[PDB]
C-alpha cells in the first residue's frame, strides 16, 4: 500500500508501536505517535523528526490522522477511538499494515493460551523443511519487523486485539486453539464478544484448523469445506492410547509414539497436532515436520520439565499465570504417584471453581501461596497447606515426594506479588527443584 502524503498517528510506544514508526519511516512517511504513559519505555528509540504526545491521548492529533494506527493495548472502544470511527477516520493496527505487505503465505495462530507453542512449531517444522521462515507476533518480535522480501513464509502469533483491527488477513493455515473466560476487562459483553475477535481470523483464510474438543473455535457460521480438526480422543488430528504408550494419529494412522518427543504433558501433545495440521496445510513436507517434533525442545516456562530425578518429575509451568491454563495442565495429567501442585499469586479475581473438579482423588496434595493462597487452598482444604512463598511451598513438600509424584507449578496466578515476572517465577522454581530435589 502506499502512504506517501498521508497523516500517521500511531497509538502506543511499546515495540509494537515502535515497529509501526520504523515501517512508515522507511516509506517516507514520518508518523506522529502518542502515548497516555508519561515516559514510555520507547521514547528514547524515536527519531528527532517523529512528533510525539506522551501522557494522555491528543485528540486533534487523532481527529485530523488521514489513517490512525492504534495499538492492541488500547480498546477500539476508547471514547477517543470511537470517536475518530464515528467521524470515518480510518482505524487500523500493525498486523493490517503487515497483511497489506506480506509477499509470502501467512500462518495465523490465536486462542486464549498455546499460541507461542504452537507458533514456535510451526517455525521450527518450516526450519526443518529449509523455509526462510518469519515467525513473530509476539510482543517481543512484532509482525512488521519480519517483512523481507527473502521471506517464504510467515508464522503469526495474533491475540484477539490485534484480529479486531485487521480486515486484509487471507492465511494459507489459520488456528483458534481455544477459547476461555479470559481478557475480559476488554470484552465486557463476554465470552462470545471475546470469541468474535478471534473468528475473524477465519475470514478469507483457506484452511481451518480447528479444536474438536472447544466448539467455540468453529468458524462463525460452523464447520465447512475449509476445516481439519485436531483433539483429544477424535479429529483428523488426535491422540492414540494405548498399552501403556500415546501416538500422534493423522487421518486414521498413527504418525509418530510421543516417547520421540521432548514435550511434555496432553495439552502440549494436541499443541503438536495443531502445529502439524497447520505445517500440512501450509504444504510443508510432512516428512521434516515429523522430524521436527523430535528437536523440538519446547519454550521455557510451558509445562517444562526442569528436573526428572529419583522418579520424580519437577515441571515448571509459570507461565499458567490464568486459570484457563492450569485447567489444560491438570486436564488428561498422568502421574503415577502423588500429584504435588502448587497454586498462588495474584490471581485477579478470577473463578477458580473450574479447578476444583481435578482436585478430588486420593493423590493430590495442594501448596497454595502467594496474594490468594487462601483462595486457592480453599478449593480443597483437608489436601491443602498454605504459605506465603513458592519457596515455603517448595520446602514443605521436598520432604514428602516419592518415586511416581510430580511436582507441578501450575500457578492459575500472575507472578507480580512476589516476582518481576513469570520467568522469574519458572527460573526460582528451577534453581529450588535442583536444590530440594536433585541431590
Ligand atoms: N493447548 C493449550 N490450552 C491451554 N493452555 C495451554 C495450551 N498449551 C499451552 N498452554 C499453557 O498456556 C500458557 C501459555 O502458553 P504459550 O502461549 O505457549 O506461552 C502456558 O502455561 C502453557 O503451558
Ligand atoms: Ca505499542
Ligand atoms: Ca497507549
Ligand atoms: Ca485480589
Ligand atoms: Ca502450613
Ligand atoms: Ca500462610
Ligand atoms: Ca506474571
Ligand atoms: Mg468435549
Amino acid at each position: 500500500a502506499d502512504y506517501q502524503g498521508k497523516n500517521v498517528v500511531i497509538i502506543g510506544l511499546g515495540l509494537t508501536g515502535l515497529s509501526c514508526v520504523d515501517f512508515f519511516l522507511a516509506r517516507g512517511v514520518t508518523p506522529r505517535v502518542m502515548d497516555t504513559r508519561m515516559t514510555p519505555p520507547g521514547l528514547d528509540k524515536l527519531p528527532e523528526a517523529v512528533e510525539r504526545h506522551t501522557g494522555s491521548l491528543n485528540d486533534e492529533w487523532l481527529m485530523a490522522a488521514d489513517l490512525i494506527v492504534a495499538s492492541p493495548g488500547i480498546a477500539l472502544a476508547h471514547p477517543s477511538l470511537s470517536a475518530a470511527a464515528d467521524a470515518g477516520i480510518e482505524i487500523v493496527g500493525d498486523i493490517e499494515l503487515f497483511c497489506r505487505e506480506a509477499q509470502a503465505p501467512i500462518v495465523a495462530i490465536t486462542g486464549s493460551n498455546g499460541k507461542s507453542t504452537v507458533t514456535t512449531l510451526v517455525g521450527e517444522m518450516a526450519k526443518a523443511a529449509g523455509v526462510n521462515v518469519g515467525v513473530g507476533g509476539n510482543i517481543g518480535l512484532p509482525a512488521l519487523m519480519l517483512l523481507d522480501d527473502e521471506c517464504e513464509l510467515y508464522v503469526l502469533e495474533l491475540s484477539s486485539f490485534q484480529l479486531e483491527t485487521t480486515s486484509s488477513l487471507q492465511a494459507v493455515a489459520a488456528t483458534i486453539l481455544n477459547v476461555t473466560e479470559d481478557h475480559m476487562d476488554r470484552y465486557p459483553f463476554g465470552l462470545q464478544q471475546y470469541r468474535a475477535a478471534k473468528l475473524r481470523i477465519y475470514e478469507n483464510a483457506k484452511v481451518c484448523v480447528v479444536n474438536a474438543d472447544d466448539a467455540l473455535t468453529m468458524p462463525i457460521r460452523g464447520a465447512d469445506e475449509r476445516c481439519v480438526s485436531f483433539g483429544v480422543n477424535m479429529g483428523d488430528y488426535h491422540l492414540n492410547h494405548q498399552q501403556g504408550e500415546t501416538w500422534l494419529r493423522v487421518k486414521g494412522e498413527k504418525v509418530l509414539n510421543v516417547k520421540e518427543m521432548k514435550l511434555s504433558g496432553q495439552h502440549n501433545y494436541t499443541n503438536a497436532l495443531a502445529a502439524l495440521a497447520l505445517a500440512d496445510a501450509a504444504g510443508l513436507p510432512r516428512a521434516s515436520s515429523l522430524k521436527a517434533l523430535t528437536t523440538f525442545t519446547g519454550l521455557p516456562h510451558r509445562f517444562e520439565v526442569v528436573l526428572e530425578h529419583n522418579g520424580v518429575r519437577w515441571i515448571n509451568d509459570s507461565k499458567a499465570t490464568n486459570v484457563g491454563s492450569t485447567e489444560a495442565a491438570l486436564n488428561g495429567l498422568h502421574v503415577d504417584g502423588t500429584l504435588h501442585l502448587l497454586l498462588g499469586g495474584d490471581g485477579k479475581s478470577a473463578d477458580f471453581s473450574p479447578l476444583a473438579r481435578y482436585l478430588n482423588g486420593d493423590n493430590v496434595r495442594l501448596y497454595c501461596f502467594g496474594r490468594d493462597g487462601a483462595q486457592l487452598a480453599a478449593l480443597r482444604p483437608e489436601v491443602a497447606e498454605q504459605t506465603e512463598t513458592m519457596e515455603q511451598a517448595m520446602r514443605l513438600l521436598a520432604p514428602r515426594v516419592q518415586p511416581g509424584d510430580m511436582v507441578l507449578l501450575s500457578p492459575a496466578c500472575a507472578s507480580l506479588d512476589q516476582f518481576k515476572n513469570f520467568e522469574q517465577r519458572g527460573n526460582e522454581f528451577a534453581r529450588l527443584a535442583k536444590e530440594l530435589g536433585g541431590h
